[PDB]
């Protein structure tokens, strides 16, 4: 505080669900980028492991991140990804 | 210290150079993973921006990272990526 926050969210997904999970992350990416406190947000697929992708995020501070996590689009798309795949969130401060 | 270190290395690359830069990162990924203090290392392509990819790394500590940066494979492949593309390294401690 009032430091920026970097999230690295690693997602493991099978071949049946791979495209659907990535699309849901892509949809969540477009939604989150409209949030004022969202500094950066993108979905990245592993170039070496078909079953791995990640979400990289930068949040202005802890409070805009907390607000993000209370949004409808967050609940909707994270719910979807969690149903399709396994997620591990890692958080770091600048 | 003696904390783990997370690197997020963002790479911007044009269409002519895109595949070559990713392959060089992939080659560097295989090399770095053989290093004992390398906890994790992978190349990820943006699902939304063709010209963006990233390297995500986890290092056991500051000293194994310093040693990594003195290796021949580091100089070779980073040199290659730098010639093909623009790199921005961000470092965080666990």
């Amino acid at each position: 505080a009032n430091s920026m926050i970097r999230l690295n969210v690693f997602v493991r997904v099978n071949e049946t669900n791979r495209e659907k999970a990535i699309e849901a992350a892509k949809e969540l990416t477009a939604c989150s980028l409209k949030e004022e406190g969202c500094i950066a947000y993108d979905t990245f697929e592993s170039s070496t492991r078909r079953d791995v992708f990640m979400i990289c995020e930068t949040w202005q501070n802890a409070e805009v991140l907390a607000a993000h996590e209370k949004t409808a689009h967050f609940a909707q798309y994270v719910g979807i990804i969690q149903e399709l795949a396994e997620m591990k969130l890692e958080k770091f401060e600048f």
